[PDB]
């Protein structure tokens, strides 16, 4: 993916991942951990 693409940290369980990734784990976390 050396292209465009930023990881950032997830405000609910606090882990790092892809933009794409990290919007759906703090989406799903913000219900469930
Ligand atoms: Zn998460």
């Amino acid at each position: 993916g050396s292209r465009q693409v930023t990881k950032v940290d997830c405000p609910v369980c606090g882990v790092n991942i892809p933009e794409s990734h990290i919007n759906k784990h703090l989406d799903s976390c913000l219900s469930r951990e």
